[PDB]
């Protein structure tokens, strides 16, 4: 007596499938997993609950997991990130998915709850992005923990929570930190946001980037990619940071590094990338230039004080979905994107498929590792082996017509490494 | 007679919201309203406009009307109209004949609706690409003597005006707006640097990083497109016929080679030439699987779209203005906007700030032709550099730029007028 | 009369090695030799040259002589001569009067040595900055009627020629070489993009990354300097008087503000304006400790070096052309080349490849004036675009650029001559 | 009866000192070490043999070590890298230094040998760059190993050798890997080469970079900085790589990635950054464009087959010191810089002082750590703690007028980190 799926409109499935066909040909890593593992079904018996943005790219991941033998039930990890045509294609394929663009907060929790119970038992595997599923099970369903073989977690904020849980003795299931595979953190977080930040801002506002001042809070992998994107289109980018290493990197790249208390007086565009609370406050809003555009690309909507705008503005004018223009008591306006939620996924389409193929090949490898080799993974937070990380990159070279050099026997001897790798030590930072 | 024809008048309130936002990004146009709304220099003008019916053009239209003009409008491309912008103009009582996704015959019909006003025929033309200009000269020559001037937006259109003049077939004075410095060095360059990628992303969502992109032409548009693609991590190859532009591209770190070679390597193809026959069947047959092919020159003449329609073995519509073809060789081609301007056809065109430069020039040109026609004999003219500088100066405050003023000692040293113009006529910026 | 005067003739063999290398980077000049060494179009010319006596200028000189000219040379800056290049020219029998580190009076003496040849006075001028031009007009007017033409290298020099003409004091025809497209859009831009940093590094070895650099002026030189500094991770602030150039800089992501504000923030200061009074005592007093201050405009008029010499409390010579001043406020200023052109004074000037563009134009100008004087009445002229294009085309093979040729169908469509010129006279590239 | 120092010309000392005065004001990290530690003399009793490029920056490091109480004896780690005015200033200060520009190979070994014996005993500390000193002691003087408290090693190739020594049981002294402090690897290797590669090429050749094709072998930290530099001046950069991760990074940045076997036919400039043997061979030279410029910026001269040029060219024309133009049997010419030795230090002045202040503040901290806290460092290869790494960056922010943000109490609580750091986990890659 439970719903089999819930999506905005299953009639979008044919359009979704056309988008999936295109994405497949951009995602050689996931397609290679299908080629290598579709016959052997390494994920047979797995019942994976997934809580991850229900986009075209995630649909290609889902269909990969099913091809490898898993049963899957899916929800989005953000109320605005679902792409309804992609959700439709997954629903039409008979895969239980509970996701649509523009969920309420109650609906959001309800969708995760729909993914826990399969025909043959509760979930026995977690694929998570931000830890909402991880936390739901630990807090509300501790009785299911013993039946879960593993967690794989996508994002910086999510893995931060796993490490914290482990340090406080709260984590009861082995986890693989997918965010910090080299082929995820150094590619998705960086090159993904270099494209999808501007895409979100443009689809929402059509604003010219050239000539503006843009303030980016944080200069981690996300902030590095965001700053590069904005600079490339001729914005003058000002960085805020708490970490003196990241701040020196920003300075050495030619950006002004100062505080939000100063930068709020100058910015025309504000982008938060910190994963931290209380980045853009009332005291900042009141000093901004007229029609300042304010958005967040950190995982949770905790960075911008949107409550302050709702409570203090004279009026909120909705321009279109996920775009609101607040009129302040000082007579100036603030353009807020996606209610302070992830702007790339909320206002556009998130990262393009090619780079998501790197992140999602890591996800598939992690599910296989945890499902088929559980002895290797005691309760704790683990990384994929470098040889697998390198395999993810290698799987994407062909599409780009990259010609990789092979070490000669003599060179391999000289370097003291194997011809087939791994080629770097464990601490290597790329 | 219809008061207008648009897709959906119900889009007017959303259109108006977009216009409100755009006004705040278009200080040059708003300054024209501030300066001239009371004196109404365009009183008596009946301007027929043929120019992409976007949010930005709506702000231009309402500026012309604030200055006293009567206006009737059409788009200059069948896919470029933004229906909410057209609806806002219609709702405001201005005759606009435009919608996204016109047939070719509807396109001509819409231009024809702009010719006749209550008081008489058009007496001014505002054109982007020369279609209105050419229509009048070829089909309505009886109206020519009643037209005081033409202002022309785009490189292809001014190219046509010069050709008409050299052949003695131009019959009305024109101002070349494209070649104001504040148009050609801004709109064509920085405009495309943002809107090309916007069109490609909304259509395909393709990653740019890691791709080879081939840009045909390295003029102002090609310079902007190339820079955009390179900034996102594409490896950009350029084609060119002009050895100066080719040397510029090589000096910027781009490989310059022929389309005959580059067709074997590109994952993305962008035509910027203004020229016929740039991407042909012999090129398509050599392209990497799922190569994305698009045009950003004014007319759809650069890519042989007829060839794909005739020779592909499969053709699948992915979504509006996105088609995926399967060739006899088994590989796929993705074609955007049927080879029409991709930025306006698949996205929203250039952002409003840079369009404020172009459209401030347009307002100035219309005022010059309407109020000082004797300064402009039949021929093709530029705006004075003093006005060109004034366009740029009007956009500095929004960006909080602080311009330096020469001292009288410095102005004497330079032999320069202290308020400009600051550069000689041949200066290239 | 001396056959020459140089620092050290013993440097000739090393000079020759540097010339051999430079020739292989200068295909335009070598092509002029290939084409014209036999026909000798400059037979009869007695060219007095006043232009930085560098390796690149040596290749130019030997090209003029291969074409049949007699030549006598001086540098146009007291610090720009490359003594090995001067020695190679001297050793080859060409009268050159130049060395690095001339006094002001030696500088004038050297120019004066170039005026008289065995057969009579100079009959052609090749100038960079107008000093030879001005010397003849002001001090030797009796020689004017014997001079067939002037070709002038640099923006400041052509500025002077236009001023002379407008005032009716220009008495010899001139060709403006600076404003060939293949000069101004290449040498001024890409040349400075490499040689500014070269001068700053050889003088100071300072890290650029992490600094604030202030560039005064955003013309061709300022565009090149700014790009260079930004590429190494400096945060670049721009000053400008021209609202068009200012808007260009803002659209490229640079803060544009006044020197009055920017003096408080810069760690590096580069003047590119061609104008007097850019960096003054009131600016020095506000600068960060050990701010590096340099000029890349033609004349040393931009920085108030007199102020530092008079008001500093300590002045230490660090090495040739590098001085470190201590002000009354306790902070230090590092001044390069006594405010003279830093790229040529502290390094080697622009690299040979881009100078081949400039100097191919120079050879063409000299041939035009010498062999077709009646085409050039007293006044200031440009080379034809066809020749400008030919300069760029002559450099494409070295870079393995493959230029596309229009088809006859495409040329008909465009109304363009199939071999060029490909752009209208007003084109800005 | 041993020489007290040996330098090209001690008369250069006054000029050297002027350069040192300038460098000090660019090196706030080293100056802060002097301010903090000059009175307490933490390095009293230390007798440090240093084998590291005898440049102006190294002179500031040497004077820092002496201010902190150490006795020091110094040699260069490259035959072309010494800056004679800097060596003169150190000699004049009474510090035994044995280094000059243009040493022969016999002289080079002799100089290291001069640094082993102090008035009060043999060396008891090693400061090394490339491991030549480390290897000399282990191979030729094993009897001195027990009296050495620690090794600090500067460069990637040197630390590679330490790890290899440790894995083979050959390492007998505790070492700190300074190369892989974040504030070294991510700054010196990257931003240092972004400036000093081009400086070396230009001082040697004055070649135009714009319009050329440049081939960079390797896309590690050095190759990343080299590629960026060349691209910035308008060269078209082609990358070679053996590591599929680094190669994907290059591709995602817009570079063509192919093999040297292909790229040799196209390049006008070749830069080797690999740390590996046999990168540019005879078969490559014979296919290059005329006047191709060939140089190496990896630590040892093992990357370019210079022997092949000496044996096969028709003639070698010396242009000036460290610049040779070989005429090949095919009639084309090759311009070889610094005999295939480090081009930035051999043909110009190496990295600028500011970034070397980061590397050398790490060196001073490592010497203090090994000298004063030996119990923390058993025989093995160790990293500096992240808190010290962060302290190095923080010490350079003031000079750049960077304003770092401080976390609020509430934010620190939210993130689960201390207000004063460290701010990142141990695996963070920046
Ligand atoms: N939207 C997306 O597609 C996308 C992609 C990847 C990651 N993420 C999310 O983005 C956020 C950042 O990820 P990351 O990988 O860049 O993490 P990171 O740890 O690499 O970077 C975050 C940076 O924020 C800085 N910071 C923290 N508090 C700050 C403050 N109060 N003011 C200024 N700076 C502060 C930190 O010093 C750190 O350098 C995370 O929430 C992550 O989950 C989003
Ligand atoms: N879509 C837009 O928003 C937009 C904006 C501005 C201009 N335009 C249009 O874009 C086109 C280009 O404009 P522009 O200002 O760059 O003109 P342009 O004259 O500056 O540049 C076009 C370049 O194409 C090169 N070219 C011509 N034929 C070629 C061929 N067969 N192969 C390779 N190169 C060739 C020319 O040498 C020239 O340098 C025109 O049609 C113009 O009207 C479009
Ligand atoms: N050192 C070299 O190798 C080299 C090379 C080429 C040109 N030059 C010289 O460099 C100078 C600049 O040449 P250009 O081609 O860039 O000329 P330009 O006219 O293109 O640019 C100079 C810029 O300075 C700006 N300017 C003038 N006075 C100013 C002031 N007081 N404050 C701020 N900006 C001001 C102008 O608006 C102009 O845009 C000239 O002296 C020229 O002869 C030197
Ligand atoms: N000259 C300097 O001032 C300077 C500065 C720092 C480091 N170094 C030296 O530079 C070299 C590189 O240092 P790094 O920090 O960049 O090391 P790295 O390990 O980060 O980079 C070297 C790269 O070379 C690639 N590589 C190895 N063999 C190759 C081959 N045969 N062909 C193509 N690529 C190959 C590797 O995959 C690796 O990515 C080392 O020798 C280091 O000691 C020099
Ligand atoms: N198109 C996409 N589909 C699925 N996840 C995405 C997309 N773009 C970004 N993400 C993921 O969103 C996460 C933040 O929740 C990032 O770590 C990133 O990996
Ligand atoms: N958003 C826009 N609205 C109106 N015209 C535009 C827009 N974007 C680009 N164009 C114009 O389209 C012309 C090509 O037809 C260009 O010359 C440019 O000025
Ligand atoms: N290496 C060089 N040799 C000769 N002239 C140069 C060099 N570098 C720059 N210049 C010239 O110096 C002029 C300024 O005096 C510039 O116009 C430029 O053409
Ligand atoms: N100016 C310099 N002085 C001393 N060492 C340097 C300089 N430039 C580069 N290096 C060092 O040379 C090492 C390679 O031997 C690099 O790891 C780098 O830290
Ligand atoms: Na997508
Ligand atoms: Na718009
Ligand atoms: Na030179
Ligand atoms: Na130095």
């Amino acid at each position: 007596d439970k719903l089999p799926y819930k999506v905005a409109d299953i009639g979008l499935a044919a359009w979704g499938r056309k988008a999936l066909d295109i994405a497949e040909n951009e995602m050689p890593g996931l397609m290679r997993m299908r080629e290598m593992y579709s016959a052997s079904k390494p994920l047979k018996g797995a019942r994976i609950a997934g809580c991850l943005h229900m986009t075209v790219e995630t649909a290609v991941l889902i269909e990969t997991l099913v091809a490898l033998g898993a049963e899957v039930r899916w929800s989005s990890c953000n109320i605005f990130s679902t792409q309804d045509h992609a959700a439709a294609a997954i629903a039409k394929a008979g895969i239980p998915v509970f996701a649509w663009k523009g969920e309420t907060d109650e609906e959001y929790l309800w969708c995760i709850e729909q993914t826990l119970h399969f025909k043959d038992g509760p979930l026995n595997m977690i694929l998570d992005d931000g830890g909402d599923l991880t936390n739901l099970i630990h807090t509300k369903y501790p009785q299911l923990l013993s039946g879960i073989r593993g967690i794989s977690e996508e994002t910086t904020t999510g893995v931060h929570n796993l490490y914290k849980m482990m340090s406080n003795g709260i984590l009861k299931v082995p986890a693989i930190n997918v965010n910090d595979s080299v082929t995820k953190s150094k590619f998705d977080n960086l090159y993904g946001c270099r494209e999808s930040l501007i895409d979100g801002i443009k689809r929402a506002t059509d604003v010219m980037i050239a000539g503006k001042v843009a303030v980016v809070a944080g200069y981690g992998d996300v902030g590095k990619g965001c700053a590069q994107a904005l600079r490339g289109f001729g914005a003058r980018v000002i960085i805020t940071e708490i970490d003196p290493i990241n701040a020196l990197q920003a300075a050495m790249e030619g950006y002004e590094v100062t505080t939000m208390d100063e930068a709020c007086k100058e910015g025309n565009i504000f982008v938060t990338t910190t994963g931290c609370v209380d980045i853009i406050l009332g005291r900042h809003f009141e000093q901004m230039k007229d029609d300042a555009i304010v958005c967040n690309i950190g995982h949770f909507d905790v960075e911008i004080d949107v409550k302050w705008l709702n409570e203090n503005a004279v009026e909120k004018v909705n321009i279109k979905p996920q775009v609101d223009r607040y009129w302040l008591k000082n007579g100036r306006r603030i353009i807020l994107l996606a209610e302070g939620r992830l702007v790339n996924l909320g206002c556009a389409m998130g990262h393009p498929s090619f780079v998501m193929s790197n992140s999602f090949t890591n996800q598939v490898m992690a599910q296989i590792e945890l499902w088929t080799h559980p002895d290797k993974y005691p309760v704790g937070v683990h990384f994929l082996p470098k040889k697998l990380d390198e395999a993810v990159a290698e799987a994407h070279l062909g599409k780009l017509n990259v010609k990789l050099t092979k070490l000669t026997e003599k060179q391999a001897q000289y370097l003291g490494m194997p011809i087939n790798g791994p080629f770097k030590p464990d601490h290597y930072r790329y």
